[PDB]
């Protein structure tokens, strides 16, 4: 008996599936939830499929009180003392890590082999903020499980493509060597490249003749342009605050805003266990939906749109918030659209899709884009685009529109399944 | 006799216009140019109309090596030299400054009184990068005119219709209380007032009337997207460095790159006389055009596309930073487009207007803009597009375009006594 385990480390929840090796079927559904909190316990449960496992829920400790470093040997220990799979079957674990850097594929993480450690402390140290975590997951894995080989795949793979008049910064050289470059590298590739398949899938076509805009809109929100199967270009930069604002971050502003905003800006933040200036804090945590609306939900302020839900001050807060998020969205839709029609005609690509956490459920804001996008054809079926009828890969817009609307279900644990398959040879057919 | 000069102090060049008042006659046009270059020395430069005076030029030190300070009173000693002009005579200045924040309209600023000096001086302090060198013009002329008043004309006031939903900032309240939001505010906007009005006059119909795109091309770079004649957005934010990469500037980047680029980016550069973060200098100063290329001059890149004209390595550079500029100019242009064609058919809008020094200029590069733009039904005309006929308004496209292309050239001293004589009621009667 064999098992891969990937997992997906944020700030707030821990998501896994369980796989079974060297079949790659999908076994189990694992989420840990409540770990930043200092009310609520940290809750941890097993979600299996038809008949592979007994659901099980386990509460530990306030989140607050419970170091990041220690989760997944939780989640591990409430894996094998409370079902049927013991730590010495799991072969491997695969991590979802925002930022690769300039790596074309994942990496291998051993116990004794100091390079694969070094390279990922020198991730962890260039951009903590997004892979603080998914080190730390990393690390404490390798103790709990010393047998295991760890792969981190990275959120920027996926844009390794994007070509230098894209991707450069007209920066002088960094005062220090530096990791890596200072230029756009990109994230949300796993939601991406999954995205890029099911829809490929879906048209019974190969990947690699998917032309296609996507907007995948949640908590972190991006947008990327995809031709031939490949990203052309994103709305994320150096780092996920780029582009579009988000649930707490501010998304692009001028360069120098941060400077009036906040005095010594550049000084340590003294938050959490890493350095991290003031700046980094307040544009990813302090900023975005939080700042305008008073909620990171989005749901909540396209519900306040409705003046009958809330005070005159949160209807207004939130009229403002969602016309500030769908002008910005609308920015990349129109710069990724006019990129991919300057090549290639309307007729040839395979669309516009949303997908996301505020991208499966805000049919609002999908249809106002699809309204902004009437002189080019599209035209959004609005019982299709509102109603719950099923499928992974759903058409939103109606049979003669010109541009094609999609909702797409990302599944991004499943998509470091298999990169793994690959990666660990279960695709070679030698002679 | 009374005259009216209006003077636009840039990074690059000084341009002024003396203009006899209420008549707005042109007496005299000013030049102050290679102030930013490293191998050709500043010249100035004074232009008389005929029978007012005596054509005169001179060169000073390189741009890199001069002190900016001294120019604007020497084109005031040019100006007096004049058998035509003298100090007292010069009763207004209009300048052009770029970050007037909140401002709706100029504030006039007259010595010993302390209402227009203490708001230059909060507008000096807000921006000082983008804004201490007009602010000095201003106090050269409160030297050498006790009597003129001057007037500041912001770059900001085009783009005071912009909505929320666009000029939105998604921060938190800053940790102090500052002198003005931080929010988008939007630059060049005499330059996009005075192209709409020169394309409106052009197509003899109400500028509110006008429906186009603006490529203002130049050091500085911006776009502009404008309905029924308003800005209604733009590509630049809090200052100018946002948008658009410059000769020297960034142009847009993630917001936390300066500081893995260099430490204790937030102190003080300590160099000139004012106080301004190591950021704001690299981000402004230190970027742009010259990191990638190793030159300022836009001009020069372009030449170095071919790669007969310069060095393996210099035609790597060119090539990549021409690119890089039309990547990102065509993001902006995408974004406007679609912003008005969301609500007006193609065949309504005047179409997308190129100037600044670069737009007029860059013929390949508008070339090259109209060729991505095909599939909208733009096609240039080679032969309109190479055209030096002359004319602040030229068609650069193809009577068969469904997509109008222009080149304007925009007046900004021009159009600065238009808004003198609006804020100080100049006209002459009967």
């Amino acid at each position: 008996a064999e098992y891969l385990l990937a997992i997906n480390c944020g700030s707030s929840s821990i998501k896994g599936k369980l796989f079974a090796i060297p079949s790659f079927e999908l076994l189990a559904n694992l989420a840990v939830t409540n770990i930043s909190s200092s009310d609520e316990r940290v809750k941890i449960k097993t979600t299996w499929e038809e008949g592979k496992g007994k659901d099980s829920e386990e509460e530990a400790d306030y989140g607050d009180k419970i170091r990041y470093a220690s989760l997944v040997p939780i989640l591990l220990d409430h894996l094998t003392n409370s079902t049927h799979v013991k730590k010495e079957e799991i072969k491997y674990v695969c991590h979802r890590v925002v930022h690769g850097g300039m790596h074309d594929k994942g990496i291998r993480v051993v116990k004794g082999h100091e390079e694969g450690l070094m390279e990922m402390d020198k991730l962890s140290e260039f951009a903590p903020l997004h892979n603080h975590r998914a080190v730390l997951a990393v690390k404490s894995c390798i103790d709990a499980l010393p047998h295991h080989t760890s792969l981190l795949l990275f959120d920027t793979i996926f844009h390794r493509t994007i070509a230098p008049e894209v991707y450069t910064y007209a920066l002088p050289p960094p005062d220090t060597e530096l990791t890596m470059p200072l230029r756009k590298y990109g994230f949300h590739g796993l939601s991406y490249a999954s995205i890029v398949q099911s829809l490929a899938e879906h048209l019974k076509k190969p990947s690699d003749q998917i032309n296609v805009v996507v907007a995948h809109l949640g908590s972190g929100s991006s947008s990327c342009c995809i031709k031939n199967g490949k990203s052309i270009d994103t709305s994320m930069g150096l780092t996920p605050l780029e582009g579009l604002l988000g649930g707490t971050r501010s998304g692009t502003i001028d360069p120098t805003a941060i400077f009036h905003h906040t005095e010594d800006a550049a000084s340590d933040a003294n938050v959490g266990d890493f350095t991290v200036s003031k700046a980094e804090i307040i544009l990813n945590k302090n900023s975005g939906f939080k700042a305008l609306a008073g909620t990171t939900n989005f749901g909540h302020i396209i519900q306040n749109l409705d003046p009958s839900k809330c005070s005159e001050e949160d209807h207004e807060k939130a009229k403002l918030t969602y016309a500030v998020f769908l002008d910005r969205l609308l920015n990349f839709v129109a710069q990724y659209l006019f990129k991919l029609l300057s090549e290639v005609p309307i007729e040839s690509i395979d669309g516009l899709v949303f997908s996301g956490g505020i991208g499966e459920k805000g049919a609002e804001l999908r249809r106002d884009v699809l309204k902004k996008l009437a002189w080019l054809g599209a035209e959004v079926d609005e019982e299709a685009n509102n109603s719950n009828s099923g499928g992974a890969v759903k058409c939103i817009t109606k049979e003669g529109s010109k541009l094609k609307g999609w909702v797409v279900e990302t599944d991004e644990e499943g998509w470091m399944a298999r990169m793994a398959k690959e990666e660990f040879g279960f695709l070679e057919h030698h002679h």
